[PDB]
């Protein structure tokens, strides 16, 4: 009570450190001068790594234990006492840290078997983190005692996070590999360091403990994303030595974990999909899908062609399909033919596009063609590329397409599918001009 | 009085969500198992896009009494107590709101028609904003009270200016389009996260209300400018916990919100 025994929880964690330091240390200098185990290895590396179903469950299973010990912590670091004398038989909480941690002991040993380099699995954090969580609650037993200690270091799991889903196949793609890293990080960081603060100002400094500035973990939690926002309100703030000391290498390290992923945040948050999904509509009205070089001027010319007050009122609903996504100016164009344009982003060539703008249910399909072209080779190719890629969806759709050269009309006409007689065009340019 | 029923204009706003919500959805699924409407939608889409000058007149009328309804807000706002009890008899603003929500009821119906997916369009921003400022008007008058509650969101009017203009042709250029984006999105942010600010400070903490943290509003649309340019000089800051827990989500969405235009401010 009067006399504290932080240092029994602190000296017992450290205890388990060079100790088992020492003894595989001493065990390989033993057989410097003086098999199940190989298959044993080989089965604890596939085990951890989630390979089989008998490790995937398992490591799930440290994945869904990882976020539960931090509940604990959250109703412990409640209380205002950082240190606590009562008996195990009343108490629940330590109960319940009972069945967690030696469930984490016996997975520590697993991951001990399957690492090549002994020694280097004793200096890695994930093994630290134990040495410091492990042997105190046993201590805790003997002790008779409930103390804060450095409790905090289990929020250091939640790194696991991008790392265990990807052993089971959730993440896929780069970008949500990376991002699920950026912000676990973050998490981690964020609450683990709150830990620390909430230990240093409540404990107070070492060896007279009177200097204690009394604040909530939560209080820190909140102390903490002003600090890193720069924005220093100043109504919270670390006053013990020992906090302050913290704070100042809490500075110096954040900002360099910042700067080491600086190249990351910055091409990765630049990214945005705002064009997408497939067309659905009511039945009984008509559409057409224009592809090709769309264009502010292409769009533009060719709406205020198509409707106009002279032609007859008919109501034909136009599709944009085009790889880019449109210009500020192009995208007001849209909203002011809402009622009869729509755009969709993809390609001509890809199926999985074609059937989104409903190409098999519409009128005829329109491609139009760069008349301003470097090569007028290279766009007439693609655009023949284009028909082909509609005709293959569907051999019964209506393509009117513009040709920068009559001798690739050839070629249009040389498709099995293609039919003047029920309304496919080639409409040359070349030919229609010097005509 | 010393009874509070903030309840009852917050649950009476969400009673308008899942009702609503479920009675389109019930809708679909009977028919299922078991024309003008189609006019209608076409007309309807017309009408809210400015295509007409009937409906010309219509935007620009949603235009003007965006901004209108926000001044009876910072008169509002302007009283210390969060929470009043008086008769519409006597009141004047309350008046005056009973003929902006009506109008604004009808229009977002027109919007409802006029939307292709009734579910999606449920379940957007505009939609959630009148159904937090509709329906405790109405209750008002059947509880003879006055909360300020959630009538910060008006502010999200803001936004539609660099759209209704855009239906006007008065935004031709792309560096006026842009501009007016970013422009409308950051008083409009600047505006309704303040009065979130606002109404939590003053409220006080949930079912005890004991430690009310009394802040002008002004004075809280200068506390978030000072937190926005990472100043801090923390002569005003939140003190409730609610206060304090939304001010953690503003700073990290409000970086998120900068992290998305850095590259159009840039250029
Ligand atoms: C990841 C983090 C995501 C954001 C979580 C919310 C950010 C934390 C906000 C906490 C703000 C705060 O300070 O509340 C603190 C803690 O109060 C709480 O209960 C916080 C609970 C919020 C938990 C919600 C997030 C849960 C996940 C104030 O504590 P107090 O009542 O003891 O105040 C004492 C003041 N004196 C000393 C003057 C009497
Ligand atoms: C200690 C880190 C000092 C800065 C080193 C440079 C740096 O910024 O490292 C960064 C990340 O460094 C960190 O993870 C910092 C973890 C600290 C956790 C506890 C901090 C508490 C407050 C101090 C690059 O890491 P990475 O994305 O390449 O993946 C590494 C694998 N993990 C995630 C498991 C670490
Ligand atoms: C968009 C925003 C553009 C900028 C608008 C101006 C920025 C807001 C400045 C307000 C500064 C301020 O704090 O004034 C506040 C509010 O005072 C005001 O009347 C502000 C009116 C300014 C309106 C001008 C902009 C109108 C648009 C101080 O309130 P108080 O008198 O109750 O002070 C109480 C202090 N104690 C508690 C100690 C007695
Ligand atoms: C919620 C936003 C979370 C971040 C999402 C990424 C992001 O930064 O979005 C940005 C803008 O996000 C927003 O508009 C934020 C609106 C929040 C308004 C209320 C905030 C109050 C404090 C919280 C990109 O938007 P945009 O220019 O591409 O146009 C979108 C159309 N409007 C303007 C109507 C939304
Ligand atoms: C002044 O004192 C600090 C102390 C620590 C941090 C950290 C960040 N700042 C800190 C500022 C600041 C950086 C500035 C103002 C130059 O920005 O504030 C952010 C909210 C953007 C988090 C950022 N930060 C990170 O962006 C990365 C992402 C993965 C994990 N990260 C971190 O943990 C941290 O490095 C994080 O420690
Ligand atoms: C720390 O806490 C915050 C919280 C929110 C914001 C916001 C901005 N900062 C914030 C800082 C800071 C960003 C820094 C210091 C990295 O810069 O301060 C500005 C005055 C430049 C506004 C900026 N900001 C924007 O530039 C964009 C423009 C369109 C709408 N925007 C916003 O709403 C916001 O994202 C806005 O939320
Ligand atoms: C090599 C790596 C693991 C660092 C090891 C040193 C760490 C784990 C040890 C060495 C000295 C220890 C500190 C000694 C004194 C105090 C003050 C007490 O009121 C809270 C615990 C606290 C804050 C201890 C925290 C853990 C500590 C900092
Ligand atoms: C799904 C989206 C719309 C979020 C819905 C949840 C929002 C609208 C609801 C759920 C709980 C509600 C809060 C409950 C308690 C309080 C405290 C009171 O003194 C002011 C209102 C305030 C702050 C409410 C604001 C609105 C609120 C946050
Ligand atoms: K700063
Ligand atoms: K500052
Ligand atoms: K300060």
């Amino acid at each position: 009570l009067k006399v504290r025994k932080y240092w029994c929880f602190l000296l017992s964690s450290i205890f388990t450190f060079l100790a088992g330091l020492l003894v595989v240390l001493l065990w390989r200098a033993f057989a410097f001068v003086c098999t199940f185990m190989t298959e044993a290895k080989d089965w604890a590396g596939e085990l951890i790594s989630g390979q089989t179903t008998t490790g995937r469950i398992l490591v799930v299973l440290v994945f869904i234990l990882s976020i539960a010990s931090l509940i604990i912590y959250f109703v412990d670091a409640s209380s205002e006492e950082v240190e606590r004398c009562q008996k195990w038989s009343n108490n629940i909480t330590q109960q319940i840290d009972l069945a967690f941690n030696i469930f984490f002991m016996v997975y520590f040993f697993i991951r001990f078997i399957a690492a090549s380099d002994k020694l280097w699995f004793m200096l890695e954090m994930y093994s630290f983190v134990d040495y410091f969580t492990i042997p105190p609650s046993f201590v805790s037993i003997y002790l008779d005692r409930t103390w804060i200690g450095l409790r905090f270091l289990r929020a250091l799991r939640l790194m696991t996070v991008p790392d265990i889903l990807q052993y089971l196949n959730v993440l896929k793609t780069s970008s949500s590999i990376r991002l699920a890293q950026l912000v676990s990080i973050f998490i981690s960081v964020w609450l683990t360091a709150a830990g620390i603060i909430h230990l240093l100002e409540n404990s107070g400094d070492p060896l007279d403990f009177d200097n204690a500035h009394r604040l909530s973990y939560w209080t820190c939690v909140y102390f903490l994303i002003v600090t890193m926002s720069t924005v220093g309100y100043g109504d919270v703030y670390c006053e013990t030595v020992l906090g302050r000391t913290f704070l100042v290498f809490f500075l110096l390290v954040g900002l360099a974990i910042f700067a080491s992923c600086i190249p990351e945040i910055i091409d990765l948050i630049g990214t945005r999909a705002k064009y997408g999904g497939t067309l659905k509509n009511e039945k009984g009205r008509r559409h057409i899908v224009v592809c090709g070089h769309i264009t502010y001027e292409s769009v533009s010319h060719f709406l205020k062609d198509f409707l106009h007050e002279d032609r007859e009122d008919v109501d034909v609903e136009v599709v944009f399909l085009h790889r880019k996504p449109p210009d500020l100016e192009l995208e007001g164009l849209f909203k002011r033919h809402f009622t009869t344009v729509e755009f969709f982003q993809g390609t001509i060539m890809n199926p999985i596009d074609l059937q989104r703008v409903k190409v098999h249910e519409a009128d005829a399909c329109l491609v139009l063609a760069n008349k301003y072209c470097q090569d007028p080779d290279a766009e007439d190719a693609a655009n023949i590329m284009r028909v082909i890629s509609i005709k293959n969806y569907s051999d019964d759709i209506r393509v009117i397409i513009q040709l920068m050269q009559y001798h690739n009309k050839a070629y249009l006409l040389n498709i099995p599918s293609w039919d003047w007689k029920q309304g496919d065009d080639v409409i040359c340019l070349a030919e229609l001009k010097l005509g």
